[PDB]
């Protein structure tokens, strides 16, 4: 039912090459038909070209995201949290969104959706 | 309408509900013919009986839940994070499950699940 060191990994392997910029990667992370939800109730796209015009249009912005809690892998579920470090109009501020992957047939995702609060976010500078 | 601010505050109020482990309450909290789907393992319960008989069977241990990171009112739905504390006659653990339930602002939830796993729990003396 899903294992929490291959669910787990594949989101760590996903930070990472979200890091790296790896569009094209990230994408052959998940499904082709995939639909990514960033951040919530903002038009969730679905398809390699969408998750990829999301994705892109997401990394347009030079910010770092980092592990500071965990993730939440159960019945082919994986649901973690994760800050996103960006800075900009002179304005430093850091963010801790929930990313909340459901992976399906066996290991894979084909549905993603992500939880950010107002009160998840830090500004300052 | 829809808000963080109330939608947590919700969320708050339920927590409450459930340390005090008040079903009546807890059910005149949500829906009456909502679905519960906690922890996880694909089995989602619908109605106060399903419902009640779980947070029942469930609420059977002398544990206490406990907010220790925050909320993520988001998607018309509050996704929080919270720890529960029960001994193993002897044995102390803790468990640190996410809540996350749909509702309209007000506190008409009529589908919740949550999600843990072992890592979410936290053994110890």
């Amino acid at each position: 039912m899903n294992t929490p060191e291959h669910m787990t990994a594949v989101v760590q392997r996903y930070v990472a090459a979200l890091n790296a910029g790896d569009l094209d990667g990230i994408v052959a992370l998940f499904a082709d038909d995939a639909t990514v939800e960033d951040p919530v109730g903002s038009e969730p796209r679905s398809g390699t070209a969408a998750i990829r015009e999301f994705y892109a249009n997401s990394l347009k912005l030079p910010l770092a995201v980092e592990l500071t809690q965990e993730v939440r892998a159960v019945a082919n579920e994986a649901a973690f949290a994760f800050t996103v470090s960006f800075e900009y109009q002179g304005r430093k501020t850091v963010v801790a969104p929930i990313d909340h992957f459901r992976f399906n047939g066996a290991g894979k995702v084909v549905s993603m959706r992500a939880l950010f609060g107002e009160k998840n976010i830090h500004a300052g500078a």
